[PDB]
């Protein structure tokens, strides 16, 4: 089995909470995530191993890699360390110059991932760029599936059956739109209930208007069928993938 019996682990550096990250050493670098509980009760346990049971099932390049898990001495997941910052901050926060040809490929990776989880019917639930980390900053690692609201499809913000593949679709399309843009959706309205309200209702998506020149109009048109409001006229991954990669030749 993969549990790491007690003192395996050194934890080190705290990274963030929510429970809690660390950096850990453990035949090499690790991730270590505490969840907030120093001894379960025999339903918690097992909700942690059922949660850990999910976690089991993947095994790819683009989704954070399983390595083990804790039960002393607290309930804690291990997974692999990765170098850099999440997507997120390269788009939004250094600014990181990226070209089209990179872009393009962090999307194809994105889709990978996903279409994978899909396959092995885990949905995500949230998907957004915080969630996806670049590995020495070539390889995306979809993490965060064991302050949302710019991802959320419409049926999902209108506070809810919600959840499903389309869902995650529809927060890849976001995803897109701030690869192909380098933006936020409704940068102009910094109002978190005027956005649950209004895409809610569906009286309002993202500007398209925005993406940049650069974006093969192939890949524009595909983030506009994720965005769909209307939850089945969504792509499934297999075609979001397929696309992707054909247009990647070009
Ligand atoms: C440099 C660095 O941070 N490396 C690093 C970090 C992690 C992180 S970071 C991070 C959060 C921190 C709080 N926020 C904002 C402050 C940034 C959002 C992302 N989480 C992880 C992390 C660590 C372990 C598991 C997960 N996700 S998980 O769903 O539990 C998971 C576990 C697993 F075994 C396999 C896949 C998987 F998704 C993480 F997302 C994972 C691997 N490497």
């Amino acid at each position: 089995d993969w549990e790491i019996p007690d003192g395996q682990i050194t934890v080190g550096q705290r990274i963030g909470s929510g429970g809690t990250v660390y950096k850990g050493k453990w035949h090499g670098d690790v991730a270590v995530k505490m969840l907030n509980v120093t001894a379960p009760t025999p339903q918690q346990l097992q909700a942690f191993k059922n949660e850990v049971g999910v976690l089991r099932k993947t095994r790819h390049v683009n989704i954070l890699l399983f390595m083990g898990y804790s039960t002393k001495p607290q309930l804690a997941i291990v997974t692999q360390w990765c170098e850099g910052s999440s997507l997120y901050h390269h788009l939004h926060a250094s600014e990181t110059k990226f070209e089209m040809k990179k872009l393009i490929d962090i999307a194809r990776q994105t889709a990978r991932g996903m279409d994978y989880l899909h396959a092995k019917s885990i949905i995500h639930r949230d998907l957004k760029s915080n969630n996806i980390f670049l590995h020495e900053d070539n390889t995306v690692k979809i993490g965060d599936f064991g302050g949302s609201i710019l991802w959320m499809a419409p049926e999902v913000i209108r506070m809810q059956n919600p959840y499903s593949f389309q869902s995650d679709v529809y927060a890849f399309g976001i995803v897109l739109y701030e690869l192909m843009t380098g933006q936020l959706p409704y940068s102009n309205i910094n109002n978190r209930d005027q956005i649950i309200e209004m895409v809610g209702r569906g009286s309002l998506s993202p500007d398209l208007s925005k993406v940049r020149s650069n974006c093969p109009k192939r890949m524009k048109r595909l983030m506009a069928e994720c965005l769909k409001k209307k939850r089945d006229e969504r792509p499934s991954f297999p075609r979001i993938l397929a696309e992707i990669e054909e247009l990647a030749r070009e």
